């Protein structure tokens, strides 16, 4: 019948102080960037993203390929607002 799924999620962070909570870490093995000591409450978790999150996109744009230092001026130029398309990983196993 009818098809078309969602993926992805799509988040839009907001700068506050001393920049964005979150921050990326540059993964020998894997391409693009990954979210990495996001605090509670900022504006990374805020819009929901997680320690484990990877950035896919910037702005509109396919930034897998690009390496660490495209990525993250992507998000440093932008300003203040900032669009990150994060796919993949989400929680570990957990009971309760």
């Amino acid at each position: 019948g009818s098809s078309g799924s969602s993926g992805p999620k799509l988040c839009r962070l907001a700068k506050g102080e001393n920049g964005y909570g979150f921050h990326l870490n540059a993964i020998r093995g894997l391409p693009g960037s990954f979210i990495k000591e996001v605090q509670k409450g900022g504006p990374a978790d805020l819009a929901g993203l997680e320690d484990e999150d990877v950035i896919i996109e910037v702005n509109g744009v396919n930034v897998l390929d690009e390496p660490y230092e495209k990525v993250v001026d992507r998000i440093q130029s932008s300003g203040k607002n900032v669009t990150l398309l994060v796919c993949g990983k989400k929680s570990g196993p957990s009971s309760g």
